[PDB]
């Protein structure tokens, strides 16, 4: 079924309109790709996301994966590869990929907005496809040879995985039990049983998977500084000519029964339990782990704010065309006459406030992830905001956690407003919504549950970063608000920014006080999750408030027809989102001044 | 054990050291019910919820029921129906019902913590209970030869179903098109199609389903005042014997693949289309439909919300048993220890927020229904609360809509909390949070809309009653208000909801003048139910942490203790976490425009 409905135009909106994105376009690093070129792309993307992938949504999950435990292998459902075919012909697995991997060199705001519509469409299509950008990392953190392994790998399109998790490791990665045996000619054999592994078998789809696993070198010290990083291919092969050989020591073991994203096989993982070793390769060529896979899980998380949100798009989009042609009820000005016409149900104002809090946060979470994105290559850093390439690294640190933690808890959230504007029909399986839902709700948990999210934007991205990206982007916001008609909407973002100024000053010194009450420290915890949802309320009003200015300029220009509609929505947003969703800041940032350990000292027993 | 996990001990602590129900026990109705039975009663249900009841749960959503084309006929699983008989058997299905009718006389609030047992561990169960209730309204309303099929469906544990919507006519009852047809023996052919009917057909778990069917009949009125209810039995039967006849015309037609809630069989339902008429009898040999029909409409909802606020209790308790085992991370005040000693999740504060919040609006939620149910009995209204019988229907009829809306939306809200507790487990169907998820979705939807609800509750339990519910139900909160700290916290948000319901009131009246300023209240009656909610479940958990702190002084020990001092500690995070944000929201609310209302479609 053609379930997603995609927006390429707000798409273009954004990185064009709003950031400007194209000023680099056809220079330096983009010299070859102009904007008429990446405007096409969005299109062809769309398209494909739309047809041949989006066909394959429903059968994913109603016909999902079987495992056969005496092989370790995965079978797909025929739709659904025939959905990747679709994906690996057009060469969208290699979106912004290294030229010299045989990518698409392009601005990675332009990448993820393209990557918007596959993760819209079959989100776990576009996870199977990430082989070839992990490959590009390998490749960034191998040894010449090395990458020459990683190079094989990206042409030859092979499937990829990060393996962490362990039953008793899972947020705390540095507990991993996984050991790395050293061999005398300097390869090693690992040995351990890793859970919740993505894609660590995918049937026929590719020719060979690269594991790119955590392991406790044999002596090596505890904690994540203790771990290293290792290649473990599914089979072996020729290192010069990527012939595939015999098959390495490492097995699929289980596949796991899950609530939504069915189709993309969740798997424990044994390494060298087989009776075969599980050979694997010290990336680099050096001991640092934890340093080299956050290059795997910041890509990760990037992804999963992304899917995030384009899910909630979709939901959005599927809700709105239903609103528009279900006649349901009178209209309220005609409640008390029982002969009155009855209405689309876009007339009745529970439904325009759905409609619009679906809307406004959709918008303003793609323009969080655009945002974030322009900060991720130094160029479009440079010419879109004016900032150097150490400030623009922070920035993005900081912004990737909301990102993820704030667009997967919201997204989630406001599909239930997509699914009640269905109304009974929204609980059918006829309709997508509640496959979002479901297909959703791993996103607060995968690549770091939100807690963690909220715990490393708070202490390492503005701790540990002296709070210089945080008081980059206040700044921003706050010039903003210097400098008519945006005039209530300005007041309602000065209120939200002290708000969130006067909550980073609590939880700052409530860690202050750690220094004197080490339980102290816990008040931290029970705030942070507030705190990273009140930030990605602030800049979601902000971005949704410089895009009704950019709107306010185009309609005052002479915008007509369905452009007009267009900028008319994108002021609605702006002005609905202040009014009705920033205020709650004020009493948000009131909790979080009066918290209390009560409810660390209770009794366990009493709960 | 199972899936579900129950609370005997804080429904007995409502019933009876919060409420005083006890108080009526053994006197005049329940004359013959006292407080040691109903507590064993109790105890004996959340067995068997645990037990039987619970244990085809799982089943029921991974082997869902099958429409047979060839038959026209629903199909259940074998384990499912094995839990019907044990509901069957053990006299279940006959609580709360009348006496004459073969039930046991009890209070309606013991009633409804007996029934959120079984909406805990396999709520569909309930709903196919659902029949001999149902007879009783028939009865209530029914005439004398009526009254005695009613008597007949009760003793037999005839199905039954509530049949109102269309593919046309979903939360606007009135414009259903089902038409029925007075014949010369004064029966009437019913003839429609009608959608979303829960329970329409049941397999072999009964011998006949009672089918109460809206419908139109031919020169009729326009609106739902134009309706009439019928009684329409899927098998003939003889009016005195019971003995089953031939078959009726209406015959299910498929049934709905459905997010969750997957074994309670929800179909479209077809009146006189097979070939053979569905005969049908006026209910009362009255034409008055709607009324009659909203006696079985306010049972439904207090049925989804007792079922949400029962799902989410089990989520909770589910969530907590494995938070107290899960081991990972080190204290927080250990963070930069990496030698540090790993501990329990319990530790870690985000997760005593997450499980704080998910016990406080549990406990809140099922004081709410509690409550709520003390006004539905005349002698229990009058017993604990000193209330007449006028203002005891008055403020049930406020608190419904708040039982249904707020707990369906808060129960949703919080399972998110209670699947995160489980980390990545949670998303696993190993563990029951997802398919409690799933279950609940369908509660904001079912038996009126939230929207509805929040209409409901504004228009016709506020306004239209003159504000006395509401008058007396903010006396009480004002009287607890005359636990420093909470009261203070409740005082504002007291005042906090006050303001809401002046503005839209002003909102409304000012729609005389100006009739697109009645939009306003719309947009506001969804969060304004919500604000409701939120007050209720602060000054009854405040309520219930000053009845812990007497308790507590008078020596309370071990257990009761450490109960008593959860109350305690639930109601100073509820109050300081949850309560002041009613004061931001009465500030947008007092700040609505019609912007989003004036917006071009197209611009959406
Ligand atoms: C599984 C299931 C079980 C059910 N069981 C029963 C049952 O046994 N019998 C039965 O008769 N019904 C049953 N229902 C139907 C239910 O009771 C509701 O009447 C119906 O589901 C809601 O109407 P709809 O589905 O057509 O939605 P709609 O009426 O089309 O509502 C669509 C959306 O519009 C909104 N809306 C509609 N009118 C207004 C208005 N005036 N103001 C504001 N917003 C408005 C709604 O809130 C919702 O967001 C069931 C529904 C389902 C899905
Ligand atoms: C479908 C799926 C796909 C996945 N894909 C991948 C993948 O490809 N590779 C991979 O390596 N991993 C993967 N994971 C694993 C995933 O990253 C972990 O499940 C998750 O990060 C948390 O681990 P856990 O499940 O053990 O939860 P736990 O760590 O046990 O957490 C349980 C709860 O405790 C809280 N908690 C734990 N520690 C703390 C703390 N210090 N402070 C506060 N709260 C805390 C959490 O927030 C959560 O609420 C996947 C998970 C699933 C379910």
């Amino acid at each position: 079924m053609s379930h997603y409905k995609s927006n390429v135009r707000d798409q273009v909106f954004n990185l064009f309109e709003v950031f400007g994105v194209d000023k680099v376009l056809g220079a330096d690093k983009f010299s070859d790709l102009d904007a008429d070129t990446a405007r096409e792309m969005l299109t062809e993307i769309a398209r494909l996301a739309e047809g041949p992938i989006a066909e394959s949504f429903v059968e994913g999950d109603r016909n999902p994966p079987v495992f056969d435990p005496e092989t370790h292998t995965v079978t797909l459902p025929e739709g659904f590869k025939k959905s990747m075919r679709a994906l690996f012909d057009g060469g969208w697995d290699k979106v912004g990929l290294a030229e010299h991997l045989g990518g698409i060199p392009m601005p990675r705001a332009l990448q993820w907005a393209l990557i918007e519509h596959i993760l819209g469409a079959n989100p776990a299509a576009y996870m199977y496809a990430m082989g070839p950008g992990m490959s590009e990392i390998f490749y960034n953190n191998g040894t010449d040879e090395q990458k020459k392994w990683a190079t094989i790998a990206a042409e030859r399109g092979w499937g990829a995985t990060m393996v962490l998790t362990e039953p008793d490791a899972g947020s705390d990665v540095g507990a991993g039990r996984t050991k790395a045996v050293q061999q005398p000619d300097g390869t090693w054999h690992i040995e351990g049983v890793k859970r919740f592994i993505t894609s660590a078998d995918s049937d026929d789809l590719f020719e060979n998977i690269m594991h790119l696993v955590l392991a406790r070198p044999e002596g090596a010290g505890p904690g994540t500084k203790g771990l290293s990083l290792f290649f473990v291919p599914k089979f072996h092969f020729d290192h010069e000519t990527g012939e595939i050989g015999e098959r390495n020591g490492v097995f699929v073991t289980n596949v796991e029964h899950k609530m939504g994203l069915k189709v993309s096989a969740t798997c424990e993982l044994s390494l060298g339990q087989h009776g075969i070793p599980a050979v694997g390769w010290l990336v680099g060529e050096v001991h640092n782990g934890i340093a080299q896979m956050f290059d795997v899980i910041e890509q990760a998380r990037m992804m999963v704010g992304t899917k995030a949100i384009a899910t909630l798009s979709t939901g959005y989009l599927n809700a709105l065309e239903y609103a528009k042609e279900r006649v349901q009820g009178a209209d309220m000005t005609q409640m008390t006459d029982k002969t009155a016409p009855r209405v689309t149900i876009t007339h009745h104002p529970d439904v325009r406030r759905s409609l619009m809090t679906q809307k406004a946060y959709a918008e303003g979470l793609r323009a969080i992830y655009l945002y974030t994105a322009t900060f991720q290559d130094a160029e479009v850093a440079q010419a879109v905001h004016g900032v150097d390439g150490d400030l623009a690294a922070r920035v993005n640190d900081l912004l990737l956690p909301i990102v993820k933690g704030f667009g997967s808890e919201t997204a989630y959230a406001k599909l239930t407003e997509s699914l009640q504007t269905l109304g009974g029909s929204g609980f059918l399986q006829d309709y997508p919504i509640e496959q979002y839902i479901r297909d959703s709700k791993i996103d607060s948990l995968y690549a770091g549950t939100t807690a963690i999210q909220a715990q490393d934007f708070f202490f390492r991205k503005i701790i540990r970063d002296k709070g210089q990206a945080l008081a980059y982007v206040a700044g921003e916001i706050e010039q903003f608000i210097k400098n008519g008609r945006l005039k209530t909407e300005r007041e309602l973002l000065a209120t939200a920014l002290a708000d969130v100024q006067g909550m980073a000053a609590s939880l700052t010194g409530y860690l202050m006080a750690a220094q004197e009450d080490a339980a102290s420290i816990y008040k931290v915890g029970l705030g942070s999750v507030r705190f990273l949802m009140a930030v990605g309320d602030l800049l979601s009003g902000w971005l949704l408030a410089r895009q009704a200015a950019v709107a306010i300029e185009k309609l005052d220009a002479g915008a007509t027809g369905a452009d007009k509609s267009f900028y008319e929505g994108k002021i609605a947003a702006a002005s609905f989102f202040a009014k009705n969703m920033l205020p709650l800041l004020t009493s948000t940032r009131q909790i979080i001044e009066n918290l209390d350990n009560d409810v660390m000292e209770l009794d366990e027993a009493a709960f």
